[PDB]
DNA sequence: AAGGAGACACGGCTTTTGCCGTGTC
């Protein structure tokens, strides 16, 4: 399968390197005969040859347009003729550019920004991740020496742990005596022996968690401080590390470096995103953290290594679990869109319709719109609107449901045939128009997106019953992942329509959407609570909760299948609700937030926990003592005891100080700071007495009992006597406990008052 | 091997029915 591409210039030409793997066997394909390209639109066919002779000067060398040649296409339907200006070298474009617009002969540019590897994929109709392939894959990471303040990658890696189908294993440059840890000399000889590894194992995917920020960038460093040459490259060449805009991605050549985090945190919504959260929340076991000061002891003792070194082989062990739960996933989305693993597990869903509409533009003949200039998208930006709201009954219910509301979308995309070369087209036979909103749809013709989205479902439909007609569970499984990436492709064209950096983006076709999504899904609750007796406990723009009030859970279940029968069949063609999950108990809080709890007791929130960055253990232990107390025992008045006890004990100076700590972090030297919070000014003052404060020094401080600023009144935690101080209790009950828990307890009718002492 | 550019509430300040500067997930 292919795996990768890119190109390398050699003699000043570009060559186009596609990376497989067939039958076991690692290698590389060139062509050398990939013209980069853009396109021209002119105000007449004539001026060609002032335009054919157009020439910039990047890196000492001049460049010309090598060819131009006239060609017929569709700009959103509409047939369009236009002026395809060839080149030499990909980074001609980025040069040549702005110039061949300026011309006055010139109206516009098109598909000048695609990246010329991606390009190729695309205009080849090449496609990665297809085939029947084993890939071969490492899980790894490493365990560093670490003091607050240090410089990046001042202290050592002590460890580099790696796991894969044959199990997990340490290496180190310490004697400990485990049968899966490989003791070597130095951290030098640990590194170039990681790499021996790598080198051998040759796997086609390393699998890091945060490789990208992280792991990567510590090697880095270190193989610069011994002399290593720090090769994971299958064509002997380091990792790539990349600027994505905002954060760093690294590459290796020949491979896949695979990041779990960016798609776990594009996967689930979590308080955290540690690694031993992430494994819990997705596989039901903890995993036993081991912290970095307790890591540093074990290393300059030399007590305890055996503890430490088990960890190191989890994390490997965990991390190589993870990548093959969430591999195949994004292998699928690879398929879909048609573009490296590399870049779709890096990709928001945004990014993924583009690149998929990008690839089918080409295979149609059709001309794809530009990005926005910065004014274009502003004048966006300031046009927006939401989705669907509905305001949420108060109180604690017993066996909900939800269902899901965005397949209903994509549907309604195709059913009313929503797209921008339908939109307002004059002289049609037939049109669908949205409600409340105007806008309309022509119907004599498939339009581009629903025509892809109608491709799209019907696959999802075959793959669907396939899965029926398999018992076993290996297969079952494997096709239940294209099954479920096609859902999240094709559920990805609402958002996108109206996402505002879009090329085909168009404001009435979200609108529209969002129009026919009210009507459909008002019909739903109007249908539901009639004929079905539920009440609709909450509902937003992806779907609603509902029981039946006093009914068991037996009951609510039965009943709620019967009614995704019933409205599946009478809503217009292949708009479909889908049956999302159960829960014991649960509450809504606003148009945006609730608490629900499962069969299995897991807690889930969403718009209640706790943010802020200088948060306290207090006030976070609170306001879990309270779900729980509402959740897991139904108990309101009982988290209104805990709430009250609480904050009498604060008062009365009678909660344990520790609990009342802040732990923020230093950024910058306090110079450069152009404003001061309390941790700033905390640290300012500790630097006044020089003090060692340097960016990554975690300031811990109590607020004590005093007037104005918080500044003025936090000490350092170090600092504090219990015998001479006050903690400001006044402080942690209204400005940190009770915000925490307000908003749960209004709900259900307490004020603030109540909850005071 | 190529260009990209987010959401969200804190404390504090010649905005307690806002605009920064900030730094987390
Ligand atoms: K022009
Ligand atoms: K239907
Ligand atoms: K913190």
């Amino acid at each position: 399968m292919i795996l990768d591409t890119d190109y390398i210039t050699e003699d000043g030409k570009p060559v186009i390197r596609i990376f497989k793997k067939e039958n076991g066997e690692f290698k590389i394909d060139y062509d050398r005969n990939f013209e980069p390209y853009i396109y021209a639109l002119l105000k007449d066919d004539s001026a060609i040859e002032d335009v054919k002779k157009i020439t910039a000067e990047r890196h000492g060398t001049t460049v010309r347009v090598v060819r131009a040649e006239k060609v017929k296409k569709k700009f959103l339907g509409r047939p369009i003729e236009v002026w395809k200006l060839y080149f030499t070298h990909p980074q001609d474009v980025p040069a040549i550019r702005d110039k061949i617009k300026e011309h006055p002969a010139v109206v516009d540019i098109y598909e000048y920004d695609i990246p010329f590897a991606k390009r190729y994929l695309i205009d080849k109709g090449l496609i990665p991740m297809e085939g029947d392939e084993e890939l071969k894959m490492l899980a790894f990471d490493i365990e560093t020496l670490y003091h607050e303040g240090e410089k990046f990658a001042e202290g050592p890696i002590l460890m580099i742990s790696y796991a894969d189908e044959e199990g997990a294993r340490v290496i180190t440059w310490r004697n400990i005596d485990l049968p899966y840890v490989d003791v070597v000399s130095t951290e030098k000889e640990m590194i170039k022996r990681f790499l021996k590894v790598v080198k051998e194992k040759d796997p086609d995917v390393l699998i890091t968690y945060n490789g990208d920020n992280f792991a990567f960038a510590y090697l880095k460093k270190r193989s610069e401080k011994l002399g290593v040459k720090f090769i994971l490259g299958r064509e002997g060449s380091e990792p790539k590390i990349q600027r994505m805009g905002d954060r760093f991605a690294v590459e290796v050549k020949g491979r896949i470096h695979f990041d779990l985090y960016p798609v776990i945190r594009r996967t689930i919504n979590l308080p955290t995103y540690t690694l031993e959260a992430v494994y819990e929340a997705i596989f039901g076991q903890p995993k036993e953290k081991v912290y970095a000061e307790e890591i540093a002891q074990a290393w300059e003792t030399g007590e305890g290594l055996e503890r430490v070194a088990r960890y190191s082989m989890e994390d490997a062990k965990v991390t190589y679990e993870l990548g093959k739960e969430f591999f195949p996933m994004e292998a699928q989305l690879s398929r879909l869109v048609g573009q490296s693993l590399w870049d779709v597990s890096r990709s928001s869903t945004g990014n993924l319709v583009e690149w998929f509409l990008l690839r089918k533009a080409y295979e149609r003949n059709e001309l794809a719109p530009n990005k926005p200039d910065e004014r274009e998208l502003a004048r966006r930006r300031e046009s927006y609107a939401g989705g669907y709201v509905k305001e949420p009954e108060r109180g604690l219910w017993e066996n909900i449901v939800y269902l899901d509301f965005r397949s209903l979308y994509p549907s309604i995309i195709i059913t009313h045939n929503v797209s921008p070369d339908t939109l307002n087209r004059e002289g049609c036979e037939e049109y669908d128009v949205a409600p409340q909103v105007g806008h309309k749809f022509c119907k004599d013709f498939p339009g581009f997106i629903p025509s892809l989205l109608g491709d799209l479902l019907e696959e999802r439909q075959k793959v669907k019953k396939k899965m029926k007609a398999t018992i076993d569970p290996i297969e079952k499984k494997l096709l239940d992942y294209r099954q479920r990436a096609i859902k999240i492709l094709a559920n990805s064209f609402y958002g996108y329509y109206g996402y505002a950096k879009a090329r085909w983006y168009c404001k009435e076709c979200a609108e529209s959407v969002t129009a026919w999504g009210r009507q459909y899904i008002e019909t739903t609750i109007r249908e539901i609570e009639e004929k079905f007796g539920f009440k609709v406990l909450y509902a937003d723009t992806d779907g609603f909760f509902a029981t039946i009030p006093g009914a068991d859970a037996e009951t609510v279940k039965k009943k709620a299948k019967e009614f995704l029968d019933y409205i599946n069949a009478k809503l217009p063609g292949l708009l479909e609700l889908e049956y999302e999950g159960f829960y014991k108990r649960g509450f809504f809080v606003t148009k945006k937030k609730y608490a629900v709890i499962d069969e299995e007791d897991k807690i889930t929130t969403r718009g209640l926990e706790i943010v802020r960055r200088d948060w306290s253990e207090i006030a976070k232990e609170t306001q879990a003592r309270v779900l729980e107390a509402i959740l897991k025992h139904g108990d309101v008045e009982e988290a209104v005891r805990i709430v009250k006890e609480v904050t009498e004990k604060l008062s009365k100076y009678e909660v344990p100080p520790e609990k009342l700590v802040i732990y923020e972090q230093i950024t910058r030297d306090l110079k450069d700071y152009k404003a001061t919070g309390p941790h700033v000014a905390v640290a300012k003052r500790l630097a006044a007495r020089g003090i060692k404060i340097r960016p990554g020094t975690v300031i811990s401080y109590i607020v004590l009992k005093g007037s104005g600023r918080i500044g003025d009144r936090a000490i350092p935690f170090d600092e504090f006597d219990p015998a001479k101080h006050k903690y400001d209790a006044e402080y942690y009950i209204e400005n940190q406990v009770l915000p925490a828990v307000e908003r749960i307890l209004r709900a259900f009718g307490y004020r603030k008052e109540d909850l005071r002492y």
